[PDB]
């Protein structure tokens, strides 16, 4: 394999595009220099070897080589879902809905084999050539159920505007509804083209305005009542009152045929 261009850097390293010379196959390569991490990078591989789904970025292999680690990962040639949300516009409601469905199938599968991605946001929803959505990056993901026994979480991980309010208050919390919340901030982004708030916290006027049901404001006013009816159920402060993926699957707007 040989490295063509540089797809998305940041911290852990870079995903670079790599095309093989002879075979006519291109598939991305995360590059991690452990000088910082060795016990973390083996957790992402652990968790990647578990995964196999049409809505999750496939894993292929890895080669440790000195301080360097290479994670060979399915190439998603449609880029990020971040780059298809237009500022203060968002996207066509029928495209929003199609992506939510494929997003609920990826997380329904994760949750079923006891993984939680923990940092779901548009940057981490890649897309293939036929524009099917894939869940990407499991280096913050973790095992919230093993041998049919659930472990509540307590560590603060994620990105502040997608994170669930209980992750800043409660000292321990279930992993599933934190993924359900993130997926609802992603639904507001796809239909509103802005993120509602910095963080779901209490000295934050925007979140306090949502809890007061001031939907006559941004971003909620750019969203139609059907899919705003559903967001009302996902972005609930109390995790045990919050909706679940089987009850999203029966939502009016989730099963509404959109043009
Ligand atoms: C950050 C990241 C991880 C990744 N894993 N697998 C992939 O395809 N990517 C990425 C692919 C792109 C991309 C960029 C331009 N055109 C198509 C795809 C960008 C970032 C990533």
């Amino acid at each position: 394999w040989d490295l063509v261009q540089t797809l998305g850097e940041g911290a852990y390293g870079e995903v670079q595009l790599a095309v093989n010379r002879v075979t006519e196959e291109a598939v991305a390569v995360k590059i991690v220099d452990m000088k910082r991490c060795p016990e973390n990078i083996k957790k992402e591989i652990c968790i990647n070897k578990m995964l196999n789904h049409e809505n999750v970025v496939k894993f292929y292999g890895h080669r440790r080589e000195g301080n360097i680690q290479y994670l060979f990962l399915e190439y998603c040639s449609g880029g990020e879902l971040f780059d298809r949300i237009e500022p203060d516009i968002g996207m066509p409601e029928p495209d929003a809905q199609r992506f939510f469905h494929q997003l609920m199938a990826g997380v329904v599968y994760l949750h079923g084999i006891g993984i939680t991605h923990r940092d779901i946001k548009p940057e981490n929803l890649l897309l293939d050539e036929r524009d099917n959505l894939k869940i990407s990056d499991f280096g913050l993901a973790t095992v919230f159920r093993y041998n049919n026994r659930e472990r509540l979480l307590n560590k603060m991980c994620g990105t502040l505007p997608y994170v669930a309010p209980e992750l800043l208050k409660r000292r321990e919390f279930h992993a599933e509804p934190v993924d359900v919340w993130s997926c609802g901030i992603v639904l507001t982004a796809m239909l509103a083209g802005e993120l509602p708030w910095d963080q779901p916290s209490d000295s934050c006027q925007e979140y306090s305005d949502w809890k007061e049901k001031k939907t006559y404001l941004n971003p909620w006013k750019k969203i139609d009542s059907a899919p705003l009816a559903l967001l009302h159920k996902i972005l609930v402060e109390n995790p045990s009152a919050r909706i679940t993926i089987p009850d999203i699957k029966k939502d009016r707007w989730y099963n509404k045929p959109l043009k």
